[PDB]
């Protein structure tokens, strides 16, 4: 009903200037506090200041007192000014005060004031769903919704700066693909009404990414989302913001380094710490060295027998059964649903099954395994590097397995035929990076989910 | 034909290894020049290197030579080694050599050869529509599409440090979005399997990043592709790389100085001179101040006559026949076919046509305009800035009019009746950005078109 009231407040203000098109704000609220830190209270001082700020608390008494909140979160007596005040102001109104800083009996602005936003709908005094929908309102009313905001931002941004330290560029490929390679998943068709065909929101960049090296990259990124026309859950989203990263001259080994050393530089420039506060009232160390395990060996001891590249999908079915489609995929499932499952500690587990590895270059020594790993973090799949495929060959194969399960990317074979020098790639979600390193949900990591 | 040589020597090749999984290569070629820039040329110095390189050059004698480039386009005699190379060693063929660097009677290395990639494709020794079509070719062979790219990397790059410098903090918003908003264009529809709904991939982050700003948010940015399901041309193309900027407590007056600032700032860092060089043999000065016009007055100055918001469609009709729907669109149709098409220099026009620009503030003082800018840099439309829109019964009036020529953007809506702080937006093309910097046309520009 109020927002009927607000409304006729707005409409009876219009030769007054409810939305105006500048008013002359000289500092943030913030800069207000960093310049007056330990003001001695109840003095004033002659700095006068143009402040504005969202009334999110009001206290009318010859004298109002109102908390004009700033958007970061940060926090700061005309006959007819003050009538106008009472009459015109409401909360969820953004208000400029030009006025003396003065500390009272709290830092507070005591000469002119103006509204700057008429808000015709008040702050609610939040369930998930509601927070998500509605995240301007979570933002406005909720300190944790605005941290969480600027923390993503914080580690995006330590990992653009982590990455061009090592000099790698970033490069921008196509969204929009003839078709959808680099992963896994269903793609999101859309029609061109240019071309007059459907066009694919890129699964991945790792083609367009490969095409790059070929080109004589060294070095190459790309930090952006992907569309993966797939159900959501707690750690899957069909739009996602992913990194991936190539590198000349370097194996899944050199990729698993760098990850490590990324993520930790990403933990300290955006956290401060290695000893990751959880709300579990527990701290998760990521600090040190990880663990590196093979997913057959340790699959093997997990089962208590030998899982090699040549266990028979039989044998590994029955085992599967035994616990409650092909071999490779058997053996990624009892690795998880055994070993990923028991990792608390941060751990690589490396050398994978070559059938679930169409990308990834055959194990240098080991006959059967692909030089590709996954990193988990806090539970939590959070990262994939490998030894890149660079035999167009054994590549034409790979996909030619994979469609046979029969068109294939043949601009992408044709690449790798002009000759890729070996490099190691990684992919890592950054929803989930967040997750790993905060205990936040994948829905709280993102501003604008649905 | 070459294609089945060269294939039968990967064949042939297959204990050698022609794609090994490392080569311990300890320099790039350019670390190789930028250690021995003055070498007395025909002397040895005992500096080894593990240094890869694509063989662009061959020149078989005892004594093979060639040129290994490196992806950057950096430039650097076993008997059964000899064999080997002679057989092996085709051109577009990546090769690690391991040696002493030396200076022929050029830059050499001189002890160890293992094929890095072998090419089952050789080299073009190019039409425009298929080094687009394969850009990694392009990139090897032509040292100016390297550079193209490169420079893009650098513009881009520049942006966000430009912007981060400035205390601007880049978002991620929706790519799929209910409905796309935040411009004038037909969207990309996706089916959702999830949802089991369309959805909309972003024709702009507009109307998101004003959520942000409502949320509290003092100065956001946002460099990323947008998608536009229209015609491609000489300045258009479906999907583009866009910036977007918002800053609170600012008008469309703040927001131009800001831009000049920002492109002056990358043509500095990316391109190292205002002076910028063309393939005209011209040379286009972006120093300097750059002359703000009002559309409407340089309109009436071309037109001999007063254009005001108040001259009737069909007056405008009439003028536009004798040259050869609505006012907005006639005014800016005029103003674009007479005195656009005229400028030169670097030029901002303000002060809209109300229609034009739904999302734009009314002028402060002037009835019937809004408090828009256009940027024109080289003729080229470069980048808008608004004064922003704030008042949303007005924006929601703005919008039903946009409709009758009907579903509205209610969350929108919504956050702007919580109350959106005043905020000048801009938007600018980095295809276009490059463009009117370089001279280079737009599929020349992003890596990957089509
Ligand atoms: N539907 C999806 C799918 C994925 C993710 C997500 F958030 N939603 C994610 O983080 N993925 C991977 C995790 C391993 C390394 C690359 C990113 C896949
Ligand atoms: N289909 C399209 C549409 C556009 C562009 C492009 F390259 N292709 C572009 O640069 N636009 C504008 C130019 C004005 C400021 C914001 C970007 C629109
Ligand atoms: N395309 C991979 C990420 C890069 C892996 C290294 N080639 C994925 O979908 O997870
Ligand atoms: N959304 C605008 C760019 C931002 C203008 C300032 N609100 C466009 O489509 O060009």
């Amino acid at each position: 009903e109020q927002f009927r009231i607000r409304r006729d407040k707005r409409a009876r203000l219009l030769g007054r200037d409810p939305y105006p098109v500048a008013v002359p704000r000289t500092h943030t609220l913030a800069e207000v506090r960093a310049a007056h830190p330990d003001l001695p209270i109840d003095t004033a001082t002659e700095d006068i200041v143009g402040v504005a700020g969202r009334v999110i608390f009001a206290r009318n008494s010859k004298l109002c007192f109102a908390t004009l909140q700033d958007g970061d979160g940060t926090q700061l007596s005309g006959q007819a000014a003050l009538d106008a005040w009472k009459a015109d102001v409401d909360l969820g109104d953004i208000v400029y005060v030009h006025g003396a800083v003065i500390s009272s009996r709290e830092l507070s602005v005591l000469d002119c004031w103006r509204i700057a936003a008429k808000s015709l709908r008040p702050l609610p005094v939040m369930s998930e769903e509601s927070r998500v929908r509605q995240r301007y309102v979570d933002l406005i009313v909720r300190p944790e919704a605005r941290a969480v905001a600027r923390l993503r931002i914080a580690v995006v941004r330590a990992i653009r700066t982590a990455l061009q330290r090592r000099g790698f560029l970033e490069v921008e490929t196509p969204v929009l693909q003839t078709l959808a390679g680099g992963a896994a998943a269903r793609p999101f068709a859309t029609h061109s009404n240019a071309l007059d065909i459907d066009l694919y929101l890129r699964i991945a960049p790792e083609l367009f990414l490969k095409r790059c090296i070929v080109g004589g990259f060294d070095k190459v990124f790309e930090l952006n989302r992907v569309f993966r026309n797939e159900g959501a859950d707690s750690t899957h989203s069909p739009e996602f913001s992913m990194l991936e990263t190539y590198q000349t001259y370097g194996t899944y080994d050199d990729s698993a380094v760098v990850t490590r050393e990324l993520i930790q530089e990403v933990a300290d420039e955006a956290i401060g710490t290695r000893q990751l506060p959880l709300p579990d009232g527990s701290v998760y160390d990521i600090d040190g060295e990880w663990a590196t395990i093979q997913m057959y060996p340790s699959l093997s001891v997990a089962l208590g027998e030998e899982i090699t590249p040549q266990t028979t999908v039989d044998r590994l079915r029955g085992i599967a059964d035994s616990l409650g489609f092909g071999h490779g995929k058997l053996i990624e499932e009892l690795w998880e649903r055994t070993v990923g499952k028991s990792l608390s500690a941060p751990t690589f587990v490396k050398d994978f099954p070559v059938q679930t590895t169409p990308l990834t270059r055959q194990h240098r020594s080991i006959p059967g395994v692909t030089e590709k790993w996954d990193l988990y973090l806090r539970g939590i799949e959070l990262a994939t590097g490998y030894s890149e495929l660079s035999d167009p060959v054994v590549q034409r194969e790979r996909f030619a397995d994979q469609a046979r399960a029969a068109v294939l990317d043949e601009d992408f074979l044709a690449a790798l035929e002009y000759g890729m020098p070996p490099c190691t790639g990684t992919g890592m979600g950054i929803d989930r990076l967040l997750m790993s390193l905060t205990g936040l949900s994948i829905r709280e990591t993102v501003l604008f989910p649905i």
